[PDB]
């Protein structure tokens, strides 16, 4: 067998001095790197007052020159409302969708002017983000599609034929002449003549980016071929500086293209980028290397180097390479490059930018929860560092060639004087992007303005492939901080515009600040809490030091051991084998005897009094201290986590996380809420599944011993050693072993505890048939004040999503191979079912499955492997019957092929399996297994009813751009975690609060504010916990009361409906780009168990007061207590005689004294379905205690993410600079 980690992540090549240098900057606080790059973008006073001289002449020319925009005349001409512009925009590029231009023309006369729009034109507005931030200028992520279309229909029933004439004349010429340069590389260099004439030059970019398939690789392979032909013929050996080049993407020539696949990249990528730097060099022109995301960058330069030092590329200095200024690295990645330019005697075209992915940079920090950023956070830091390159680069033009391409008048007035007197074509060149940069550049070519040369960056491809790109631009056009916005501000002046960034800099109290309104990834939560830090697997420096840390932790001799309050006990000893590989021993498990675990039982309730009197406070110290060392100790967990669950490093790095994340938001939900009153219940038995093997784990047991219960944690058979782990680190963080007691075995250790006398409460997660086993055994019993053991259970899932044809393929399928195969499908949160709107349907299948045979699947402790195994022999078998049983019945069945080195261990290929209708599901199928079903746009409501019908309901996920299907969709969807336009396996604690309903769970959720509260015998109110809303059933059932003199009953009927928190609607603290919704919705159905007249009329207005209809059992004989009620609540009521035949219910309410409520328990766990979460009060405790019934437990959680990034761009940070 391989060496555990022997290869987890070596570099591509060993680091040099100059490599590390870049990689020791990757995320340097901003306060570091600002004073070097102060200190050499200093200019004398004697060239500040000559360049912002020059930089007044080049705005006051602009300003003067400027003209209104075509859009914005079309809009005075027709007096447009903005929705108006927009929907007459998407109207025109749908019209433009038709070839033949007659036909065109005759749908306009005939039908279109005519009237009904609708009957005649996928939603028009699938793109009206776009175009409203070409009407607004503002960026709204997803479409107002019923306002568009009461848009279009006004506007063309008031303007008729010529205002549409007007929008397709509009649109053909934006879409054919300023987004594109030409729709094909012929018609863009066709058009390009004239300003070659001027002096000007161009590099021609295919549009493209982002390959999701071997396909789209070698689509853009081809384009990139075909256009260096046709730019090479064109350029007819002016070479490279006077005549034209190209520019490529690598993310566009391998679907993999990431320091997690460095090999491939290096093996599968570079030999292509060679085959067309060898064409570039035969006709002698620029091949440009564009700069992406940031964890991108270090790996571009392994392809340089090669590129660079290569024979077969030599006597030809056209290779170009971009650099981002608004990067931290950026002036040490540019000493690499000159220096590799002086090793391999090529004059590198270095082309100096900003950079163009600055909002997403922010966000994927964030979510990652790393050190800082990698790009700056305020704009002037950006400009600061560009004019510190800029001076680097002027110094080595012997060795390079630099190319400064920017918009900004002042940053190139500084530049042009920067560089001085001496000039000739090919020391140095400006640049700018087609249809934004000429009318700065034509102040500046020419012997009669500042002869000096701009190379134009012009985009080449049809309406379709503009996409990505033309968001980024006008993105960059409408922020409040870029240049080209600020230019045509009437309210900044031109002294404003000239302002010299570096002497702003220098002045500022502290230099080099971070920007006040970005959070650092570890201040997202503000003083709640510190978030949990992860790990940048893109780190060079990170990787070495994860590779020595992971090989040690796989030397350990890991154990776990029944921990009894009296210290181990001895047991049965078996190995614990790592699931993919089981030759790989990674350690030893002795598991818990039947009569250890009542041992363990009785030692907690015997200590329960000595925690329960720790202070709340210092509970939650305990808590806090174990979340530092988890935060400590994370290397070490991860490779345990890898060798003992199957895990990936991305994945056993979340794992951690969330554990700390639990740890830390339990203690402060503590310190905002437990006091005095607020008992224990007394032991607690945990009960955990095997597949989050330290977060839910930890999370169960931490919630319940920071209430002041001792913990009897059992933790699932197949993953024992982590949970030992976790329950070292809480001993050592305080937590007394008579109050943590760790019980290895299997579920007969489970039901043993569950079974004792002295259990007070159990938390079980796993799934929902061994949840209903634990019900069984729970109605047998009652505490010693006899009411029933809580329980909170949470289950499986069979998990939707919907997908309709407004949405991006490419993001689609990113999020289903994340959400379906992520961890091998042994999420509970996990994709199960896609749902492809039939239009779109072909599409999207053939790019997910192009996408799938891109997976590595293999043992976890590579880097390079996407999908691990499944934890056991027998998950692989019941997986793998479910497969058989459906290739069977002839559903087309799509599989990866696997490797030999998987037959070592237990391993199912990721497996699409498309389906004729969503019956064809019988239970959740805990694997790497994608169902796929078709629906027609007119089903949709139909298609929600059958993912409802399922009974589960834990998360849902939704992708589309239209506001219509977004609401419709998510107030007829009933699951506990929704997700739009993202993957739908986030949990993030205090984030997502995370917990379904139906066969998925009883609630209250994990991560969320209602938890604690269900581990004590009176609950506190929670944080932010309160609803000014009142139910209006419950208002006309107290009039009901007061009318049929039931005063007491009406009061307490009134009361119940204001301390309701039914409708409770808040937003989360969380990322950027996100938005994180939590709110309060009723239950369903109530089952109501009453037995007096006041006891029905208390129980109904709990249930009432919180939203829900109910069932009330007519053996009661009640039925004369509720006569002539209004309509309003008598919709609400029925009467059940068979409580089997009238469910699912979604809670209950029973009255009675012990030996009824004990009945009317198992009568309930014998109903079929979802276990209910049922509260029981005697007819005296009705009287006594008005909060009998808590009203906490009678509602729902919905919690809901929605990715507001989707569009391309980030809103609320376009005003952040
Ligand atoms: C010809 C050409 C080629 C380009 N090629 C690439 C490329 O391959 N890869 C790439 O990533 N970019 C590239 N860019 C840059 C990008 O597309 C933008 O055009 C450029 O960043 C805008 O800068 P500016 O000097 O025109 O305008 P400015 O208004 O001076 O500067 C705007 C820039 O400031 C930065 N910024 C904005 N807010 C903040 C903030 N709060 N904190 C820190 N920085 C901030 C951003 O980079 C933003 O784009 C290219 C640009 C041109 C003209
Ligand atoms: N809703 C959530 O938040 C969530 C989270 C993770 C996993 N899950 C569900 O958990 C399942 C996967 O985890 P698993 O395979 O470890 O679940 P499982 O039901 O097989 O076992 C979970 C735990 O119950 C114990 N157990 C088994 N039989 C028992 C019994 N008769 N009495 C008492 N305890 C018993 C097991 O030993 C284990 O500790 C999936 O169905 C998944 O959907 C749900
Ligand atoms: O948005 C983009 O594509 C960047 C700007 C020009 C090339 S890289
Ligand atoms: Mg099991």
């Amino acid at each position: 067998a391989p060496a555990p980690f022997a290869d987890f992540a070596p570099p591509v090549r060993p680091q040099s001095t100059l490599r590390r240098a870049i990689t020791a900057a990757y995320r340097r606080p901003e306060t570091e790197c600002l004073p070097p790059l102060v200190e050499a973008a200093t200019q004398s006073k004697e060239i500040r007052d000559a360049a912002a001289s020059t930089a007044r002449k080049l705005i006051e020319a602009l300003r003067g020159k400027h003209s209104g925009s075509g859009v914005e005349g079309l809009v005075q001409e027709y007096s447009l409302s903005s929705q108006e512009g927009v929907a007459l925009m998407c109207l025109a590029e749908a019209l433009l969708r038709i070839p033949d231009t007659a036909t065109r023309d005759a749908l306009i006369r005939d039908k279109i002017a005519d009237g009904n729009w609708k009957s005649h034109l996928r939603s028009l507005f699938v793109n009206a983000a776009t175009w409203g931030l070409v009407v607004t200028g503002k960026l709204t992520s997803t479409v107002n599609d019923r306002s568009l279309a009461a848009a279009l229909t006004r506007l063309i029933s008031r303007c008729g034929e010529p205002v549409i004439r007007r929008g397709v004349d509009m649109a053909m010429r934006m879409m054919g002449e300023q987004f594109v340069t030409g729709e094909t590389i012929r018609e863009a260099l066709k058009r390009s003549k004239e300003l070659e004439e001027k002096g000007f030059s161009y590099s021609y970019d295919m549009l493209g980016e982002a390959a999701t398939t071997a396909a789209d690789a070698e689509r853009y392979y081809r384009d990139y071929e075909s256009a260096i032909h046709a730019i090479g013929k064109a350029s007819a050996g002016r070479g490279i500086y006077e005549g034209p080049g190209i520019s490529i993407k690598l993310s566009a020539l391998h679907p993999r293209y990431s320091r997690a696949q460095a090999a491939r990249v290096m093996g599968e990528l570079l030999p292509r980028v060679k085959a067309l730097a060898l064409l570039a060099k035969n006709y002698d022109i620029g091949l440009n290397i564009d700069a992406e995301e940031a964890d991108r960058l270090e790996l571009s330069l392994d392809l340089l180097e090669v590129l660079c030092l290569d024979g077969d590329l030599s006597g030809w200095n056209g290779m170009g390479f971009v650099v981002q200024a608004y990067g931290k690295r950026c002036p040490f990645v540019l000493d690499f490059i000159i220096d590799l330019a002086r090793r391999s005697g090529r004059r590198i075209m270095v082309r100096l930018v900003k950079g163009a992915y600055w909002d997403a940079e922010i966000k994927r920090a964030q979510l990652d929860g790393l050190a800082d950023f990698p790009v700056f956070t305020r704009k002037i830091h950006t400009d600061v560092s560009y004019i510190a390159c800029a001076a680097k680069l002027l110094a080595a033009t012997d060795v390079v060639f630099p190319q400064f391409a920017t918009h900004n008048a002042q940053t190139l007035a500084a530049i042009y004087h920067m560089a001085g007197k001496d000039f000739h074509v090919g020391k140095y060149e400006f640049q700018c992007l087609h249809g934004m940069g000429e009318p700065l550049y034509e102040e500046v070519v020419g012997r009669g303005k500042l002869d000096r040369p701009c190379r134009i960056y012009a985009p080449v491809g049809t309406h379709e492939t503009l996409l990505a790109y033309l968001v980024r631009r006008l993105l960059e056009n409408g922020a409040n901080s870029s240049f080209v916005h600020r230019i045509n501000d009437p309210k900044v002046s031109i002294d404003e515009l000239i302002a010299d960034p570096v002497e702003v800099v220098r002045a500022m109290p502290v230099v080099g600040a971070k920007h006040d309104r970005i959070a650092l990834p570890a201040e997202l939560f503000g003083d709640a809490r510190t978030n949990s830090a992860g790990l940048d697997l893109s780190n060079e420096e990170t990787l070495a030091s994860l590779t020595e840390a992971l090989r040690e932790s796989a030397a350990m001799k890991w154990t776990a051991l029944p921990q009894l309050a009296t210290g181990p006990a001895a047991g049965e000893t078996r190995t614990v084998l790592n699931p993919g590989d089981h030759r790989d021993v990674v350690g030893s498990v002795t598991e818990t005897s039947e009569e250890d675990a009542r041992r363990a039982v009785r030692l907690a309730a015997d200590a329960a009094p000595d925690w329960a009197a720790v202070p709340p406070s210092e509970r939650a110290a305990c808590l806090d201290r174990a979340a530092e060392l988890m935060q400590a100790r994370m290397p070490t967990l991860l490779g345990l986590i890898i060798r003992e669950a199957g895990k990936s490093a991305l994945n056993a790095i979340a794992e951690v996380r969330e554990a700390i994340d639990f740890l830390r938001y339990y203690a402060e939900q503590t310190r905002r809420t437990l006091g005095p009153g607020h008992g224990p219940l007394g032991p607690i038995v945990c009960i955990s599944p095997w597949n989050f093997p330290l977060a839910i784990f930890t999370g169960q047991i931490a919630a319940a011993l920071v209430a002041g219960n001792p913990v009897l944690a059992k933790p699932a058979e197949e993953t024992p050693l982590i949970a030992a782990e976790g329950v070292r680190i809480l001993r050592e963080a305080g937590i007394p072993a008579s109050a943590l007691q760790l019980l290895p075995g299997d579920g007969r250790v489970g039901a043993a505890l569950v079974a004792a006398a002295e259990t007070a409460g159990v938390m079980f997660t796993g799934s929902t048939e061994v949840a209903r086993l634990i019900q069984a055994q729970l109605a047998d019993r009652l505490s010693p004040a006899g009411r029933p053991i809580p329980l909170i259970a949470e289950t499986g899932g069979q998990n939707a999503m919907i997908v309709d044809s407004s949405a991006l393929a490419e993001q689609v399928v990113g999020d289903v191979i994340t959400s379906a195969f992520d961890s091998a499908g042994q999420r509970c949160s996990a994709l199960r079912v896609l749902c492809l709107q039939e239009d779109v349907a072909d599409r999207i299948l053939t790019m997910l499955k192009g996408a799938l045979h891109e997976l590595h699947i293999g043992r976890t402790d590579r880097l390079s492997v996407d999908v691990g195994p499944v934890i056991t022999s027998e998950a692989k078998d019941n997986i793998e019957k479910h497969i058989e049983r459906m290739r069977g019945l002839g559903r087309k069945v799509e599989q990866i092929g696997l490797a030999s080195e998987t037959g070592v261990g237990t391993f199912v290929p990721p497996t699409i399996i498309e389906l004729e209708k969503l019956s064809d599901l019988q239970r959740e199928v805990f694997g790497p297994v994608l169902h796929v079903i078709r629906y027609r746009r007119d089903d949709l409501d139909r298609l929600v009813d059958d993912v409802n019908a399922t009974g589960y309901g834990l998360t849902f996920g939704l992708h589309t751009r239209l506001d219509e299907t977004i609401a419709h969709v998510t107030s007829r969807i009933k699951a506990g975690n929704l997700y739009i336009n993202r993957n739908i396996i986030g949990a993030v604690v205090g984030v997502q609060p995370f917990g379904g309903r139906g066969l998925s769970g009883t609630g209250p959720k994990a991560g969320g504010p209602l938890y604690l509260g269900r581990l004590v015998t009176t609950a506190p109110v929670p944080p932010q916990h309160s609803s000014v809303h009142t139910d209006p059933v419950l208002l006309d059932f107290a009039k009901w009361l007061d009318g049929k003199g039931a005063r007491a009953e009406a009061e307490a009927a009134r009361n119940a409906g204001s301390s309701s928190a039914l409708g409770l609607d808040l937003e989360l603290p969380g990322p950027v780009g996100e938005r994180n919704l939590y709110t309060l919705h009723a239950r369903g159905r109530i089952l109501l168990v009453p037995a007096t007249e006041s006891g029905l009329y208390h129980q109904l207005a709990a249930a009432l007061a919180t939203g829900n209809s109910v069932a009330i059992d007519a053996a009661s004989g009640l039925q004369a207590s509720l006569k002539n009620l209004p309509q309003t609540v008598g919709l609400r009521v029925s009467w059940s005689k068979d409580w089997a035949a009238d469910g699912p219910f979604a809670g209950a309410l029973v009255e009675g004294d012990a030996e009824r409520i004990r009945a009317v328990n198992k009568a309930i766990a014998a109903l079929p379905g979802p276990l209910l979460l049922v509260q029981a009060a005697s007819s005296g405790e009705i009287a006594r205690n008005p909060d009998a019934y808590c009203l906490n437990w009678l509602v729902e959680e919905v919690s809901a993410s929605i990715n507001t990034a989707a569009a391309g761009g980030n809103a609320s940070l376009m005003a952040i600079g």
